[PDB]
């Protein structure tokens, strides 16, 4: 009769839809319940409020996001190859999971989930400065912040299918090594 | 007994506070009314709902924002000097009006005011590609999007006083002319 993470995954997929479709405030438990084709009373027995569901959804899409970066965390990798693999994983994920990129990029810097993912964002900026430092033997935090901001806006266009992953990863790699060596 | 845009300006300044302090959902008409030191019934006779106030506030801070870009729209200016003047106006505004940058950058890409300022953002991206094109005699929309995304994230650090306007405008100018000529 549909056990564990299966009813779960259906509710979260539908929440993602409605949240990315309409945004947090204009999304309703009503509309999510219809999308999951489950009863509204049912939904509340799992989530209980719109924002609690919004945080579960945010938690889950956040996870797929960092998993997509995982290959960059591989061992023996040159700074360059970590950056390239992260850019490509990030950008490939957005391209395939545009709905979840939208929820995420929104949550980032609503305010409720603006401190889960801004702290995530900041951690990501910190990771980037270290690898930019890990390259050439604080202009570095600064290049990092500019590169992440650039990646965020470019990701938007990748999610909307206006830019190919490769074209996008290409631009971001050289912004990083040539905003670096450039001025 | 305090006539026109004076009661106005007091209510909008206080709304800006509370919205930037707490975010849209966790801001209340309650808290705004206390901040403006006006009665709550009073507030509703001008605004009538939280989001209507939020749009007035968004309208007003959006205006100061584009006014800050105005010197770049001057005549006879080289592409380079338009870009430099826009970067400096944008970044000087964020530095002085951090509360309003926060409301704005949030509204941009809530969803209610995500289509006022995303269309603003997009128009800004379009203006940037044209001047990047107006320089060297669509890699251009693409550099534009990356430069705006970079400016947004850097603006954040400028608003938080972690980066000086000049340092920030410097990095963005060369990202633009060297992500351009770089790869």
């Amino acid at each position: 009769r549909l056990p564990r993470a299966v009813r779960e995954q259906q509710m979260l997929d539908a929440a993602v839809d409605v949240f990315s479709d309409r945004g947090f405030h204009e999304t309703s438990m009503d509309a999510i319940a219809a999308k999951a084709e489950i009863s509204k009373p049912m939904l509340y027995l799992y989530y209980g409020s719109k924002d609690e569901l919004f945080a579960a959804c945010i938690q889950r899409e956040g996870l797929r996001f960092v998993e997509a970066l995982a290959p960059a965390g591989d061992p023996g990798l040159s700074p360059r190859e970590q950056l390239r693999r992260a850019l490509e994983g990030f950008l490939g994920f957005v391209g395939k999971h545009r709905k979840s990129w939208m929820v995420l990029y929104r949550q980032a810097m609503q305010q409720a989930f603006v401190g889960s993912v801004q702290s995530s964002r900041d951690r990501l900026i910190e990771l980037t400065a270290h690898l930019l430092e890990s390259s050439t033997k604080q202009d570095f935090e600064l290049i990092a912040i500019a590169l992440v901001g650039a990646g965020e806006a470019v990701a938007d266009r990748v999610a909307g299918g206006e830019i190919e992953v490769d074209a996008a990863a290409d631009l971001l790699e050289s912004l990083a090594w040539r905003g670096l060596a450039g001025k």
